[PDB]
Parts: structure tokens; C-alpha cells; sequence
């Protein structure tokens, strides 16, 4: 009933589009490739040529779809996607550190996080979870309904996705690894009701016990291998019926927990980064990285020494759904612990099993290979901005997120000279089935102020005035991707309905001026929780960095990855000049008040 009063997704016009790209354009290509760019536009948006029979061919797609651009989006973005899921595709995200100091202390706070995620799962299974708005908009709540019970699935061409949460018979167990090993959990007993945190934790416990040693094969870090490589191991690896099974466990299960082992202490100054690294990948074959399954949807981390997060698979959902699920969880944790009814009788949680062969082992020690070489070529920089928070920018009339995003944009052009192709994920749930379309945070607006900036010759006022349109260009920006006005995945479609169409590429995709708009430096998401976390993930291109922060009233968290091989790029100095940039704006604002 609510996904059926929400608006369907927009197919904007043709000319405004193509507009708002060539502006998108100027302060990231030469002058001499805009001209030519310019050109090209001109010829495709002309009446009776190609684009607009492309156009007409989208404005039928979404007369005969409930969203025209949800399957084409799903399978360019990441089923078809064939580089691992690990770093490049799944992002991370550290939760605020817990206090257990011991192995008791750490499967009683799985205890109670399992249970939260089970009381928000109540709220799904009964249709019964809050109607999200925008302050009087409402919003798509389907990706809700996709991240529990679900997992992907590897293909020989491309992935696919299985989700048990409406079956027949819906699953009514999760999954614990702990030491590579795992093991199918029932949460919910014979006559329905819940397992309480008291007899999950019983549970856990004959699971540890259960575990004891790191000496079996670490089958799940397969799920970390190329796409390609991955959809072939896993085929042989089901070709066992034991396997099968344990596999199809892992598929079915409502969720992933991941009980990590101690890792060696590092110095205070790293360590938020190799917990991030932990959250992530799960820092290597001898630590944490074969305690997983990075095909599941959701995995709930518990670290030995107190530090928890999770990783999620990006097929399934955006960074918002699943940091609702977060809040709530994280609180769930924080409530008293009532009254225990007498506890019952409970099964030993069953061990699911794997029965190795030489081309299994073999597999898994090419997967190890492979992970290895991923994790030694990441760059991974965490930043706990103390300064101020939304509160500073709110002060001064200016949005939050637009605020920082300039800021990036002034960092970048002072340590490059130049701007670059920059995307901020923007949320189409306004409508349904809405996912995302993309922000271009570099603009003729903030080109021209972070040049002002640095101009020794630029008055100071000057520099105000420049920062302040900057910021509102943004917003405006912001405002119309979130109102389907943006034009991204628009110019996708006009792309994909050529190959359907079956007529030449035009030329305006394959322009250098697109390449270049097209290759993301700079990829980034506000991703705001009301828990202190952060999530992280890695860049979209090799010389590129990945850019994720949750913005508290009084500070901002910020992660900064980038690679290692491009020598150009450093996480550290990306991040330590970003929170100069937020220092260097808020002092300049400060130095000149708008009234007195």
C-alpha cells in the first residue's frame, strides 16, 4: 500500500540533461575538449536524431516499469561487476568500541546484538517498521525487505541474489564463524518465540567450545576471489552434497556473526585503521579474513578486544537502510536486561561441514594469494574530525553535508592543482524502488572558490562570498539529484537503450570529455547515524579515493582509503588536509560575520 502511493521514478528531459552535464564538464576538462564536447551535444540532442529517439525509447520504459532504471542499475553496477566484493565493492563500518574484556564478556555482547537484530527483524516480518519521510515526503522502505536472509550468489556471467525472508518457510537460524568454522544457530524456538539473550549466549558457548582450534581450512575466504574465479570455486566446492548443504546454511541464514580471534596490539595512532582494516577485509589469511563469508549480506563483526562492526554486500542496499538497522541495534544493547523466564533445554547448534579435496585446498590457498595482494595495496586513513560538526555550519546558514563536500573540493585542488571528477551518492528514495543518482560535487561554482582561495590576490571578502555559493551550488545540486533532476543515471539509460536498440554507440559516450566525467578521483557518501560510527570502503579507481563520514552535532567521522600501487595518492595527507580545509573554512566564515 505505501510502495503504491509513491511517485515512480522520473525520466528527466533530454536537453536539461545534457545541459547540466556540459556545466558538470567545464572546471574538469580543457577547453579544447569541451568545444568539441559541446559539439557533440548539439548534434545528439538535435530534433529527429539519435538522442531523442533514445529519449523516447526511456519515457516508454518507464510507462511499462514499476522503476525503469532498478534492473539495468542492479546488473551494471555490481552483478555484473566481476572484481571481488571484498574492499572494492562491500563497505565497512566500525561501531562505537564495547567494554567486554574476555571471552564471556564478548559472546554476551553477541548475545544481545543477535537479539537486537531479531527485534528489528520483528518489525519487518510484520510490515510493522515506521514509514520513513523527509518531512512530509515519504520514502521507499523495499530495501528494508531485501537485507536479512538473503546473499549472493556467484554466476559464470554474472551474479544473482537469493532472498528467504518471505519463503514458504522462512529461515529461522543465523550463522557463526568463529575460528573458520560455521555454524548453523537457531534463534527462535519449535513454537515461534525468540531464543532470549540468555540462552543465546548458552548457545554461543557450546559454538566456542565447539571451535577451539584454527586448524581447519579456511573455506570462507574463497568468498573474497575475483567474481570469475569465485563463481568456479564455488561450483566445484557444491558439487558435494555435504557442501551443498553447509553452503546453502550459510545462504539461508538471517545474518552472519563473526566471533574474531586476538590480532597482534599495534600502536594507538593506527589502530582505528587496522580495526577498519578488520571491519573490512578482516586484515589477512592468518587473522580474521577466513572468518567470513563476504557473499552474505549482512555479517556483524564482534572483535576480541571489544571492537565490533560489520560489513555488508552492496547488491542488497544503501548505507542509510542499513545504518537504521544499526541505531537500532546498537540501542537495543543499551536497554535493562529484564527478568529471565526459567531458561529450557537447547539443541547443540549444528557444525556445518566442508569436505576438502586437493582442488579445494588448492582454491583456497589461490584465494589467500589473491587477498593478500588486496590488502597490501590498500591505504586506509581514519579521521575523528573534533573541530565541529554539523553545528558550525548550521550557524552560519549552510548545509552540513555541503559544507564539508566543498571542503573536500578545496583539499583535493591543494594538493593537486586541479579538480577532478567527484561523486557523492545521493538517495532516490523518494520514489519506488528508488536507489541512487549522482552528485557532481565539482562545479563551476566551487572550481572558482577553491581557486579564490589560494589566489594571494583575491581579497578576503571575496573568498567569503565565493564560499558561500559554492556550498549553496551544492545544495542545489544536492536538492535535484534527490528529485530525480540529476543526470547520471539518466545518461546510463540513454547508453543502455542504445544497446537495447541495437544501434550504433553514440558518439558522446564514447568522448574522451565522458571518460573523464566518468572516472570518479574522488568517491564519496554521507552516510549520517545516530550511533558514533563510520563506514569505509575502497576507491573506484586506481588513482582514485574512497570517502565516507557520518556527521555528529559537535564532530564528523571521517575514512579516507586509497591504493598503495598509484603513487600520486596518500590517505593520510588526503585526510589531514580535508580537516584543514573544514579548519580554514570555518575560520575565514568566522572572521567575517554577516551582521556586526
Amino acid at each position: 500500500a505505501h510502495q503504491d502511493a509513491l511517485p515512480r521514478l522520473p525520466v528527466p528531459p533530454l536537453q536539461q540533461s545534457l545541459d547540466y552535464y556540459l556545466k558538470a564538464l567545464q572546471p574538469i576538462v580543457s577547453e579544447e575538449e569541451w568545444a568539441h564536447t559541446k559539439q557533440l551535444v548539439d548534434e545528439f540532442q538535435t530534433s529527429g536524431g539519435v538522442g531523442e529517439r533514445l529519449q523516447k525509447g526511456l519515457e516508454r520504459r518507464a510507462k511499462k516499469m514499476e522503476n525503469w532504471l532498478s534492473e539495468w542499475w542492479l546488473k551494471t553496477a555490481y552483478l555484473q561487476f566481476r572484481q571481488p566484493v571484498v574492499i572494492y565493492s562491500s563497505p565497512g563500518v566500525i561501531l562505537p568500541k564495547q567494554d567486554f574484556v574476555d571471552l564471556q564478556g564478548q559472546l554476551r555482547f553477541a548475545a544481545k546484538l543477535i537479539e537486537g537484530v531479531l527485534d528489528f527483524k520483528s518489525m519487518i516480518d510484520n510490515e510493522t517498521l515506521p514509514v520513513e519521510f523527509l518531512g512530509g515526503q515519504p520514502l521507499c522502505m523495499n530495501q528494508y525487505y531485501q537485507i536479512l536472509s538473503s546473499c549472493r550468489v556467484p554466476g559464470p556471467k554474472q551474479d544473482s541474489v537469493v532472498n528467504f525472508l518471505k519463503s514458504k518457510r522462512p529461515p529461522t537460524h543465523i550463522t557463526v564463524v568463529h575460528n573458520y568454522q560455521f555454524f548453523e544457530l537457531d534463534v527462535y524456538h519449535s513454537d515461534g518465540t525468540p531464543l532470549t539473550s540468555d540462552q543465546i549466549f548458552v548457545q554461543l558457548e557450546k559454538i566456542w567450545n565447539s571451535s577451539l582450534q584454527s586448524n581447519k581450512e579456511p573455506v570462507g575466504i574463497l568468498t573474497s576471489n575475483h567474481r570469475n574465479t569465485w563463481a568456479k570455486a564455488y561450483n566445484n566446492l557444491i558439487k558435494d552434497k555435504v557442501n551443498r548443504e553447509s553452503v546453502n546454511s550459510i545462504q539461508k541464514s538471517i545474518f552472519t556473526v563473526c566471533l574474531d580471534k586476538q590480532v597482534p596490539r599495534v600502536s594507538d595512532d593506527v589502530y582505528r585503521n587496522h580495526v577498519a582494516g578488520q571491519m573490512l577485509h578482516g586484515g589477512g589469511s592468518k587473522f580474521n579474513s577466513g572468518n567470513r563469508w563476504f557473499d552474505k549480506t549482512l555479517q556483524f563483526i564482534v572483535a576480541e578486544d571489544g571492537s565490533c562492526g560489520m560489513v555488508y554486500e552492496h547488491a542488497a542496499a544503501e548505507g542509510p537502510p542499513i545504518v537504521a538497522l544499526v541505531d537500532h541495534v546498537m540501542e537495543y544493547t543499551k536497554k535493562p536486561e529484564l527478568v529471565r523466564s526459567p531458561m529450557v533445554p537447547l539443541p547443540m547448534p549444528k557444525k556445518l561441514r566442508f569436505n576438502i579435496t586437493p582442488e579445494i585446498k588448492n582454491d583456497i590457498e589461490k584465494a589467500k594469494q589473491n587477498l593478500s595482494i588486496m590488502i597490501q595495496d590498500l591505504d586506509i586513513m581514519m579521521l575523528t574530525f573534533h573541530h565541529f560538526g554539523k553545528d558550525f555550519p548550521k550557524s552560519e546558514k549552510l548545509s552540513p553535508d555541503a559544507f564539508i563536500q566543498v571542503a573536500l573540493q578545496l583539499a583535493y585542488y591543494r594538493i593537486y592543482g586541479q579538480a577532478c571528477a567527484t561523486y557523492e551518492s545521493a538517495s532516490l528514495r523518494m520514489f519506488h524502488l528508488g536507489r541512487t543518482d549522482t552528485i557532481r560535487s565539482a562545479s563551476i561554482d566551487s572550481l572558482a572558490f577553491v581557486k579564490g582561495m589560494g589566489d594571494s590576490t583575491v581579497p578576503e571578502q571575496q573568498k567569503v562570498e565565493l564560499l558561500r555559493k559554492a556550498v549553496q551550488a551544492h545544495r542545489a545540486y544536492t536538492d535535484r539529484a534527490i528529485r530525480g533532476e540529476a543526470f547520471d543515471r539518466h545518461l546510463l539509460g540513454l547508453k543502455l537503450q542504445a544497446i537495447e536498440d541495437l544501434v550504433s554507440m553514440p558518439d558522446i559516450f564514447m568522448d574522451t570529455s565522458y571518460a573523464i566525467a566518468m572516472h570518479f578521483n574522488l568517491s564519496t557518501s554521507q552516510v549520517p547515524a545516530k550511533t558514533d560510527c563510520v563506514m569505509f570502503f575502497g576507491p573506484v579507481v586506481p588513482d582514485g579515493y574512497g570517502i565516507c563520514y557520518n556527521p555528529m552535532e559537535a564532530h564528523i567521522n571521517f575514512s579516507v582509503s586509497a591504493y598503495n600501487s598509484c603513487a600520486e595518492t596518500n590517505a593520510a595527507r588526503m585526510a589531514h588536509y580535508l580537516e584543514k580545509a573544514l579548519l580554514d573554512m570555518r575560520t575565514l566564515l568566522q572572521n567575517h560575520p554577516r551582521a556586526k
